[PDB]
């Protein structure tokens, strides 16, 4: 059965390489779709400079911080937060990073996440 949080290691791509900008067109699709691509390993995930998010596909998927003192076995904790037309859904800490799929790119880094599942 699910454990409330896993550890991942995922692939840190640059945005130019990304094939598959998003996961959807619906907060609720993008954010189911996060969640199956996680289970499968086929999530990646951009950190966010200027330029970034104009270059990707709304909605959105962000990793964002969920506490401070659990980086345990050296993942930091996060959860999932949509947004769309500015608008998120969920609140939480700062961001890590927007996710995507990952369908073979070659990462430049890993960073490692104790995930919240739900
Ligand atoms: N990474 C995940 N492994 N297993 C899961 C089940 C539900 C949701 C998620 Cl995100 C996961």
């Amino acid at each position: 059965m699910e454990k409330t949080h896993v550890q991942l290691s995922l692939p840190v791509l640059q945005v130019r390489d990304v094939l598959v900008r998003g996961f959807g067109d619906s907060v609720e699709e993008v954010l189911s779709e996060a969640r199956q691509h996680l289970k499968d390993g086929t999530c990646g995930l951009v950190e966010v400079e200027k330029g970034v998010l104009p270059q990707l596909e709304q909605p959105y998927v962000f990793i964002k911080r969920s506490d401070a003192r659990t980086a345990p076995h050296g993942h930091v904790m996060v959860e999932l937060v949509a947004e769309l037309e500015g608008i998120q859904y969920g609140r939480s800490g700062e961001t890590l990073g927007v996710l995507v799929p990952h369908v073979g790119e070659i990462p430049v880094a890993y960073r490692k996440v104790l995930l919240r599942k739900n």
